[PDB]
């Protein structure tokens, strides 16, 4: 997916999987702007899931 300055934190969200929602979304969001991902076609399948690690890690330290 190309991300654009109209990408929803939904769409981001369903690009992880079905069990993610709205804030995994906004994480993710914000990860790829930090990481300068535009196109999800670039990141490889390991790079994605550390990145999928690490919306998990800032989902549970900077909100619970």
């Amino acid at each position: 997916m190309k991300i654009t300055n109209d990408t929803t934190t939904y769409e981001v969200a369903e690009l992880m999987g079905s069990e993610a929602d709205e804030l995994d979304g906004r994480i993710m969001m914000g990860l790829l702007s930090r990481e300068c991902v535009v196109d999800t076609d670039d990141l490889s399948e390991d790079q994605w899931l550390a990145l999928i690690d690490e919306s998990q890690k800032v989902r549970r330290e900077q909100f619970e």
